[PDB]
């Protein structure tokens, strides 16, 4: 249930959400081994963020939230704390994506999972 997160990605990066699915070793469902670059670390951190929310009793993969973007930044909202927490994880990730746009490399979109090697860093 991630059309809102995709919308946030596009608003913050100028790229389609498609460009962040399968990116490196962590962007897209699950993920393992060592992140390829800073954008991939964003996704590793986002996965960690969701894990924390699942241990709080939230379902961040499913939560529907509200948000806006002014010049003052990203404003998160929602009826429940779990929806607002989900928005906060997404926000940190979208901001992280924007921040590392300088090292975004297209060779890592749709990265073959066999090329993911090394240890898996902890959260
Ligand atoms: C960037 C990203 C994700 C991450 O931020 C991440 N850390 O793995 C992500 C994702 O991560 C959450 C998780 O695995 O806990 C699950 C599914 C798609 C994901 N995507 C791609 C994505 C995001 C929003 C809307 C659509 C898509 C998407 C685009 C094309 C095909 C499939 C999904
Ligand atoms: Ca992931
Ligand atoms: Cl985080
Ligand atoms: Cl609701």
């Amino acid at each position: 249930n991630l059309v809102q997160f995709g919308v946030m990605i596009e608003k913050m990066t100028g790229k389609s959400a498609l460009q962040y699915n399968d990116y490196g070793c962590y962007c897209g469902i699950g993920g393992s081994h060592w992140p390829v670059d800073q954008t991939d670390w964003c996704c590793h951190a986002h996965d960690c963020c969701y894990g924390r929310l699942e241990k709080l009793g939230c379902e961040p993969k499913l939560e529907k939230y509200l948000f806006s973007v002014s010049e003052r930044g990203i404003f998160c909202a929602g009826r429940t704390t779990c929806q607002r927490l989900t928005c906060e994880c997404d926000k940190r990730a979208a901001l992280c994506f924007r921040r590392n746009l300088g090292t975004y490399n297209r060779k890592y979109a749709h990265y073959p999972n066999k090329l993911c090697t090394g240890p898996t860093p902890p959260c």
